[PDB]
């Protein structure tokens, strides 16, 4: 009689079909998702340094609108910009805004030292209605709005040495008035003109008269601009009108910081993945969620699904 | 005596030779090319719509230049600019050129809409012979020049608000004199100022007096700027002088609009992928026509072949 | 009794370790490294043609420090920019800086020629104390500073026409005088303004006076501007005031030309790879010494080693 011995290998009744090299489907007993698609919905507020935004843009709270000075001094790994935030101070726009939005959210910080500017000669703290802080008259808290001195405006020329050991990020501004007769009442004569200088770079902005279209009831505009000035350098500001005068410097870091729009609620969890749409887990190497990441996060890709097999072809009985 | 069996596949006479990991060169019993490297030399017109500008860049068909009439308020998937095309108007400049040219490509439309600006107190439609149709002086079609009226040139302080569903694209310029007498002549005043903004932006142009080489007997200039408005705010254009005046607004869409620089022909035929060569067809992977395409192409790439096997090793007898 | 006959394979006692698609170590018996990660931390002279910048940046060999008269119509394949390098001329900033450098660079050549511009009517060769040769005031060797003659600067309309077979660069510049009173002393009229054009573009520089920190003893500045001319083609400068003449023209070529920041010796040898390391050996695919290359290179990657197996797997007895 003998006996027989056979040789075989395990199925299942429940095989899930992958791609290969020559078939685009076939079955094999097991396999692993390597495309993370789903979010939990929020943004874990650990193990990043998160800073929401709210009402205030970076820019916003770099400046000092109003409904911003909570923000002050805070440091962020990173800035969740929201898109319902606005501004509530005098109309503004900032030649480059992208890359000043930009440098700021990378050193993220809004660490601020004010400097005594010796403004010799005009009425410092200037205010708008446009600008209100608990009902008064308000402005941005980190310009100095400045203009005549009994129908005088001396010509500033004005120096402030950087003896740190880093560098300092200046944020000033041109008023841009509506009229002649304004600019003669603010600043006493017929026009302005601005030059910050270093021993290494020099910028000269040039205000311009004129109607724009009412923003918070006001027709004229600022124009913001900044400065760097490395260690052992010097800022000088030269100018006879228009100055909206920085109060000080901001630090500038660098490291791993940066910003992000999301509308995404913050949450008490722990997740190193940021997208959007929340923080995703990054066990995956892929992820089809949003190409916008920060963090250990999967490479974005466009695929929804890539199955690999984690056991052999499934032949069942 | 008993049988003989022998286990065998077959052979060609005529092999075609591939790389592989361990050899570049050998034999197989057949393969396909998977680079594209021929075109037909045509630009076949279906099925993307084409638009040949002829004698017209696309910056001249916008602005209304004399050569250009037939392109008003055409649409296009693919504008394909000619190495011949030249202006026929007004000398002028674009600061930023390619954007422009850019944006208006990717929108893919010329669809122009009239506007009833109130230019009061001056003269409108001024023309140039530079600029002639049927051999009158003529002028960009869609750019209004405003001069003087009875050596008076008042303010202007007008404004056009965008109560659309859609974004406007407005086309405007200023208009640079050779001469100080001549600035006078035409704007009875010794300098204009333009500054055109919105709710969200501003743009103020100043005119530089002075001569530039003659270009088609003129060697003052005109210099093209652009202003984007978005549903709810208001263009205000404030201006002394020098303005070239929009006369409506263009529609700005989104889509899979582009353009091409070639000087292929134009053919009545059906292909998927443009290239500035011409058509190609589009079966293979890859392709060494040219790095510029547009619709389904194969991707390019350096090598001029590469041959798949498509079948075993070839061992003649 | 009969015979016993065995079949095997070689063995190593000195094995290593490869990763493989199932295990990160499996031991072989021979590999061969794939990434190049030492240099012998000198740049080869040979066969790149190099050219040490030594004490000058190429903008400064541009416009002619006075310690770079040296690199006068220089070519080169590499141009090798120190971190020592300083300014020891006028005090001076560039819009653009970075493009300039860039162009130059890949140009490959400082070819100048001198050209017979009618200054009509003022000095020419001005000088200054924070530019000296040999201890006399001195000037940028490629530019020429205009300045009154008898109290009078009368306006300049000057033309160079381009009848060449090649593009011509100008390299030219614009003086921001400190004071009022300096402008009115070294140009006899309260301002400047200068127009550089072609029959295809032009520039317009408006000087702004004021003070800058002092460098060199000048609080002063100079801007530099750059224009192109092709054949056939003609320069016009228009200019009140505050020009900074060109003397001529530089050769802009096309080819293999570039610029590295190095501070490594340059030796006697030959090495066709060059890093701001030293030149490295290019027998590897891959390299980790720098993502900055010049010449026939291996690729960057984040990897210090990569062991390619060039031997069977390991099987000690
Ligand atoms: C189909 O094929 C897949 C892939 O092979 C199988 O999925 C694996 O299943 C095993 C067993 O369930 C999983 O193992 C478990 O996950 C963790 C593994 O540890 C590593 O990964 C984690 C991330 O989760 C890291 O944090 C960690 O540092 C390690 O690198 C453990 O958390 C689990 O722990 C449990 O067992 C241990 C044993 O000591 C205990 O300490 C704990 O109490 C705990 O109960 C466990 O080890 C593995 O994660 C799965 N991989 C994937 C990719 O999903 C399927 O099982 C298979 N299906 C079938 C039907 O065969
Ligand atoms: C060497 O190796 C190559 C690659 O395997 C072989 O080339 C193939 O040859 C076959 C047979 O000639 C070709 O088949 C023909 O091409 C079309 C295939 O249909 C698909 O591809 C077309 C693109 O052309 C798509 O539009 C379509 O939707 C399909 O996805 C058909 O158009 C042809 O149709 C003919 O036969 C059918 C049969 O029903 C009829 O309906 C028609 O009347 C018509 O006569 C046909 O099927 C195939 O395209 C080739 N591939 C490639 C990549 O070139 C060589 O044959 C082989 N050489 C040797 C000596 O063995
Ligand atoms: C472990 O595995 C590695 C990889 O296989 C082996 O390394 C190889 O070893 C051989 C033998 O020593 C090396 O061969 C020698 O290198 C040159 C080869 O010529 C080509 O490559 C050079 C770059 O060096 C090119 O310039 C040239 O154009 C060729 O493309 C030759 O320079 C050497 O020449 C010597 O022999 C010839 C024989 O005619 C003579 O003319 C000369 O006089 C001279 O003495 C020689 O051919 C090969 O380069 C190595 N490759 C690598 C990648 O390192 C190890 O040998 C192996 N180890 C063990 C223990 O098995
Ligand atoms: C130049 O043109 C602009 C734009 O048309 C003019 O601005 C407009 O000025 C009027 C008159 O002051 C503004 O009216 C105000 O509206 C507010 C909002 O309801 C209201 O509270 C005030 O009582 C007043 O009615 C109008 O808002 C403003 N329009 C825009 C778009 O800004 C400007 O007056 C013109 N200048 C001259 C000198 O003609
Ligand atoms: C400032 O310099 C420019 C450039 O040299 C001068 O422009 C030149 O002006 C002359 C005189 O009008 C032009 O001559 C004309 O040439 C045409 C072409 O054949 C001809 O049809 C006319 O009858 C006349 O001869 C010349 O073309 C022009 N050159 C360039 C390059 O534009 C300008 O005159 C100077 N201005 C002053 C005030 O000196
Ligand atoms: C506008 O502000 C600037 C910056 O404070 C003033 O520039 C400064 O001017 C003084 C007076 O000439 C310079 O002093 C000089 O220092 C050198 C260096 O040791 C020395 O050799 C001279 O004898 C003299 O003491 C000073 O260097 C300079 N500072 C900077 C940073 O450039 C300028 O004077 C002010 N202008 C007016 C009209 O007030
Ligand atoms: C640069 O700063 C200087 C120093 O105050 C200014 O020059 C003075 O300007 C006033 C008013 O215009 C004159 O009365 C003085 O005679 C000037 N002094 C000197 C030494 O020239 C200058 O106006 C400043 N520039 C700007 C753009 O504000
Ligand atoms: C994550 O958010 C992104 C950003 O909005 C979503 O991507 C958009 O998906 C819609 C379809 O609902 C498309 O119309 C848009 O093209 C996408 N937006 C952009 C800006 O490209 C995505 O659906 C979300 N993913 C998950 C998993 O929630
Ligand atoms: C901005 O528009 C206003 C409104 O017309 C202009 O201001 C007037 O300018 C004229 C002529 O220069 C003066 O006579 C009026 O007194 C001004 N009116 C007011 C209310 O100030 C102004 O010129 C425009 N700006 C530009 C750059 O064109
Ligand atoms: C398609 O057109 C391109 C564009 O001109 C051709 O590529 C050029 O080839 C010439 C050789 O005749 C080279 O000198 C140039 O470097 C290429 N041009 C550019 C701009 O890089 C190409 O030969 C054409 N291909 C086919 C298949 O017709
Ligand atoms: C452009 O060049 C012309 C030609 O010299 C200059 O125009 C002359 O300027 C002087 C002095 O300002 C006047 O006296 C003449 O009447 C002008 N001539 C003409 C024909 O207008 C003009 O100043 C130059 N522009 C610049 C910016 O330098
Ligand atoms: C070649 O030079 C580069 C450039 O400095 C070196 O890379 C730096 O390595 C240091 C560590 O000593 C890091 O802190 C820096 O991040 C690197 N520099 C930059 C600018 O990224 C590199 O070590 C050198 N490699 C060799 C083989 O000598
Ligand atoms: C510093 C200063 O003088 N501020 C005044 C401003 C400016 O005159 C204009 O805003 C300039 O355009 O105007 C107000 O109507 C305002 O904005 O509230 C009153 C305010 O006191
Ligand atoms: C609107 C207007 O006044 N146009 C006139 C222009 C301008 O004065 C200059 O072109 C400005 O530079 O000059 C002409 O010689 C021309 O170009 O044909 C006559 C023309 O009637
Ligand atoms: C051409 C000319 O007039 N050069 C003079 C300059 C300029 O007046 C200023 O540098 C302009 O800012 O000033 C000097 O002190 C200098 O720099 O050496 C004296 C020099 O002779
Ligand atoms: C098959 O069934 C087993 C037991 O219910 C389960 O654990 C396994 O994961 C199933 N299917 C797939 C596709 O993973
Ligand atoms: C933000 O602004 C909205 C009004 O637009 C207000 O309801 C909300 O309380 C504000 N929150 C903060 C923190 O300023
Ligand atoms: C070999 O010959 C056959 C018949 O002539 C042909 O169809 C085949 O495609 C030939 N060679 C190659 C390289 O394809
Ligand atoms: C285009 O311009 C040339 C002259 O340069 C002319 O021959 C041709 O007819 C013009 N065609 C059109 C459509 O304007
Ligand atoms: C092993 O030893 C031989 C002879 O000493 C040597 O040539 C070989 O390269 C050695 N090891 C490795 C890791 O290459
Ligand atoms: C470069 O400058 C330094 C002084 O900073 C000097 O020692 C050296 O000799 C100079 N060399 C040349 C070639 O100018
Ligand atoms: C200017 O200097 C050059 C030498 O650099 C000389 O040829 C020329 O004659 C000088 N011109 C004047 C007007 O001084």
């Amino acid at each position: 009689p003998g006996a027989t011995l056979c040789l075989g290998h395990h199925a299942v009744p429940n095989g899930t079909i992958v791609k290969t090299i020559t078939n685009d489907q076939i079955e094999v007993t097991n396999a692993t998702e390597l495309v993370q698609s789903s979010s939990t919905g929020g943004i874990c507020d650990s193990p990043h340094q998160i800073l929401d935004g709210e009402n205030c843009t970076l820019i916003d709270a770099l400046l000092g609108d109003p409904q911003c000075d909570g923000f002050q001094n805070k440091k962020w790994d990173l800035f969740v910009e929201r898109s319902k935030a606005y501004s509530n101070c005098y109309p503004y726009d900032v030649p480059d805004y992208a890359s000043l939005r930009s440098l700021v959210a990378s050193s993220g910080t809004l660490e601020f030292n004010n400097e005594s500017f010796n403004w010799a000669g005009v009425t410092q703290n200037g205010t708008s209605s446009a600008c209100k802080r608990r009902s008064n008259k308000s402005f941005f808290s980190r310009l100095n709005w400045l203009t005549h001195l009994k129908y005088k405006y001396p010509a500033l020329n004005v120096t402030m040495p950087n003896n740190e050991k880093f560098d300092k990020l200046y944020i000033w501004g041109v008023h841009h008035p509506v009229t002649d007769s304004e600019q003669i009442s603010l600043y006493a004569q017929a026009s302005g003109r601005i030059t910050v200088s270093t021993k290494r770079s020099q910028q000269t902005v040039i205000p311009n008269i004129g109607f724009r279209p009412r923003v918070r009831d006001i027709s004229s505009r600022i124009s913001i601009y900044w400065t760097i000035v490395k260690p052992g350098d010097i800022l000088l500001i030269n100018s006879t009108g228009n100055l909206i005068a920085p109060r000080g410097y901001f630090k500038i870091r660098s490291g791993k910081s940066s910003i992000m729009r999301s509308d995404a609620p913050i949450g008490k969890c722990n997740s190193e993945c940021i997208t959007p749409n929340g923080s995703i887990p990054n066990d995956k190497p892929f992820q089809n969620v949003n190409r916008i990441t920060y963090g250990a996060c999967p490479r974005y890709v466009k695929q929804n699904t890539l199955k690999l097999a984690t056991g052999m072809r499934n032949v069942p009985e």
